[PDB]
């Protein structure tokens, strides 16, 4: 295994991402008290410091423990639900589930618990049904960001074509 993270199945399910739901609503606001992604996650890049490890361990730590989240939820889809495209859902999962096996070795190190505790507040408000809808717009919300930060200011990091 090469463990590389590919920039095309990144930008791709970034892509999926963004097109299979709508822009995080207003009234989901009060749960940025309980889902604020630490982006101090991401290392500051410079001259011959690009922080590729660190900066990859981000993206496939936040794809890794977002496959368990989605794994272990269900998706609420009435009323008070989501109201997301399930066959770009499907599909990004698929691509996600490449990129969590083939950067399998970023995960190999243990990193600070900052990603894990993100997980474990999503986790809570996603557990109770009144907040549920909420927190899986917010994950999506932060995930989008992930994606889209990583290939905005870590695209050296990725392998192309
Ligand atoms: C988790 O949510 C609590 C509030 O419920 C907040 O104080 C804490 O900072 C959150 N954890 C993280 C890692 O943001």
């Amino acid at each position: 295994p090469t463990c590389q993270l590919e920039g095309d199945l990144v930008q791709s399910a970034h892509h999926l991402l963004r097109d299979l739901g709508a822009d995080f609503p207003e009234h989901c606001l009060p749960y940025n008290a309980q889902i604020s992604f630490p982006s101090s996650a991401f290392p500051a890049a410079t001259a011959n410091h690009p922080q590729c490890h660190k900066s990859l361990w981000v993206v496939h730590e936040s794809l890794r423990e977002a496959g368990l989240v989605f794994q272990d939820n269900d998706i609420p889809v009435g009323e008070g639900g989501v109201t997301w495209n399930d066959q770009k859902l499907e599909d990004f999962q698929n691509l996600q589930y490449r990129l969590v096996e083939e950067g399998s070795c970023l995960s190999s190190v243990n990193g600070s618990g900052v990603l894990s505790s993100y997980f474990s507040n999503v986790t809570a408000v996603l557990q109770e049904q009144d907040s549920a809808a909420c927190g899986w717009m917010a994950l999506r919300r932060d995930l989008l960001w992930v994606l889209k930060s990583a290939l905005q200011k870590h695209r050296t990091c990725f392998t192309w074509r």
